[PDB]
């Protein structure tokens, strides 16, 4: 459900796009991963969507509609959602974000650990900003890490952070636990995407899932996209492997019962819950390319598109891509190629990206109008070296003209 091209269409040679095709191949042939599809897309059409090796790993081969836990990659989803009701004028970038969350008042922050190894608590110098929030900035912590020499981590995992009743829930533990930093200081992966979700909820007086159905998936025709797989589409759920890269051995990954996808969530996740298709996925990207409009369906106004893929961090800032770096910034819920020569990287200057724990990535790269999606379901560094080694493949079969 995007127009297809021939790779030359595109500016590609279809010879040398085919080294993409050989190397996922080689990918499912040697055990890293059981199978996976990838959209490659230019001015507005598709000139590569493959699906390779199988949905199970003695079973049915991958089918194009294959569902995939995208995890961390439902970041810039939410991102979207956020900015409708900044449109909206329900929240500003300068604005505290205890404005929209109160209990956000009591936030404490950790000084390092005391004789007992309790965390010495301080309040925090002040709110942080709705900017920070959208950008990973607000000192906020991770809450899958049990991890003593980070006491702020430590608590949230203690606290069942992302397993919670509800989003209030979630967000009144936060309120309650320690800081890994006071606001602004430095960018780290946390919650923030999470409290972005209970602030979708909070402002549009909806659910996050309705909210976002509503608003992104049905206008642009994301009809597999949700924060579960229902029964009758359980038959084309990719299943999740892990397992070491050295030895051909998958094994079916176990993970707790809270990432389950087979029921609705009680406290659906902005960071991490939603599953999705390749061509949901695609149409996405492709709605981004076009600066917020797909098959006449505007979501977004240009202007905000283009707020959102600009860097967002001080001048100093150190990221890392994946939830699973050197000219590498962060705008509102993906990261953002400032200067990507800089570390030798083939994307343009202000390509967007993201990738889940689950291996899955996609980047937009505006300057040579075109997106890639991958998706597969394994844990580990596969996904991430999968990307890395896509982007080379990719930009060596593209022929632009010079000057």
């Amino acid at each position: 459900a995007l127009p297809k091209g021939k790779p030359e269409e595109g500016g590609f040679s279809a010879e040398r796009l085919k080294r993409l095709d050989d190397h996922m191949q080689t990918m499912v042939d040697r055990g890293q991963i059981a199978g996976g599809v990838t959209v490659l897309a230019r001015h507005g059409r598709v000139v590569q969507a493959r699906a390779f090796g199988r949905r199970v790993l003695g079973g049915d081969p991958m089918p194009m509609d294959a569902i995939f836990r995208i995890r961390s990659e439902t970041k810039p989803v939410t991102g979207v959602a956020m900015m409708m009701l900044y449109e909206q004028g329900l929240w500003r970038l300068d604005d505290p974000v205890s404005l929209h969350i109160p209990e956000f008042a009591n936030l404490r922050v950790a000084k390092g650990v005391d004789e007992t190894g309790q965390p010495i608590l301080t309040p925090v110098s002040r709110s942080p900003t709705m900017r920070e929030l959208m950008t990973h900035t607000a000192g906020f912590a991770y809450g899958l890490a049990n991890d003593p020499s980070s006491p702020a981590d430590q608590a949230y995992y203690r606290a069942e952070v992302l397993q919670s009743a509800s989003l209030t829930d979630l967000v009144q533990k936060v309120s309650g636990l320690p800081m890994f930093a006071e606001p602004g200081q430095l960018w780290r992966y946390s919650v923030a995407a999470d409290i972005q979700g209970y602030i979708v909820e909070k402002l549009s007086g909806q659910s996050l899932p309705v909210f976002m159905q509503e608003r992104i998936f049905t206008p642009l025709g994301m009809k597999d996209t949700a924060f579960y797989v229902p029964e009758e589409k359980q038959a084309r759920l990719a299943a999740l492997y892990d397992g070491d890269p050295a030895t051909g051995q998958l094994v079916p990954a176990v993970e707790g019962a809270w990432r389950d996808v087979s029921k609705p969530p009680a406290a659906p996740l902005g960071g991490g819950g939603l599953v999705s298709t390749a061509g949901d996925f695609a149409r996405f990207a492709q709605m981004i390319l076009n600066k917020g409009e797909l098959d006449g369906v505007r979501i977004l106004k240009p202007e905000t598109v283009a707020l959102m893929t600009q860097n967002h961090l001080p001048e100093g800032f150190v990221v890392t891509t994946n939830g699973t770096a050197a000219g590498m910034g962060y705008g509102i819920d993906m990261a953002v190629a400032v200067d990507p020569a800089a570390s030798g990287a083939p994307v343009g200057p202000g390509t967007v990206s993201w990738g889940g724990s689950a291996g899955t990535w996609f980047w937009i790269d505006p300057a040579n109008n075109l997106f890639f999606v991958g998706m597969i379901q394994r844990l580990g560094g596969v996904g991430p070296g999968l990307d890395a080694q896509s982007r080379t493949l990719v930009y060596q079969a593209l022929e632009r003209p010079p000057m």
